[PDB]
């Protein structure tokens, strides 16, 4: 795969350290939709808003099979570390309209 989970399940946001890469989401917006890393880098979602959110990868993004975040509560993140340069579009499973794109060089 192109990348893996440091956590399963989301955590407090609140142990994100300062520095750390972070898109957040709210008002229905990844607020860095196309985010810029490089290889071995690890990106942490935080939900500031209480409409649950998640990030979703399709078959075919990150491996042969999708990588379906799990929802996020207000408050709570989720982290992903991108092991392979490329090029890779998400969203948000029941919001596919929210969406945003990882640039790995
Ligand atoms: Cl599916
Ligand atoms: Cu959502
Ligand atoms: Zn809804």
């Amino acid at each position: 795969d192109k990348a893996t989970i440091p956590s399963e399940s989301p955590f407090a946001a609140a142990e994100v350290a300062d520095g750390a890469i972070v898109v957040d989401i709210a008002k229905m917006k990844y607020e860095t939709p196309e985010l810029h890393v490089k290889v071995g880098d690890t990106v942490t979602w935080i939900n500031r808003e209480a409409m649950p959110h998640n990030v979703h990868f399709v078959a075919g993004v990150l491996g042969e099979a999708a990588l379906k975040g799990p929802m996020m509560k207000k408050e709570q993140a989720y982290s992903l570390t991108f092991t392979e340069a490329g090029t890779y579009d998400y969203h948000c499973t029941p919001h596919p309209f929210l969406r945003g794109k990882v640039v790995v060089e």
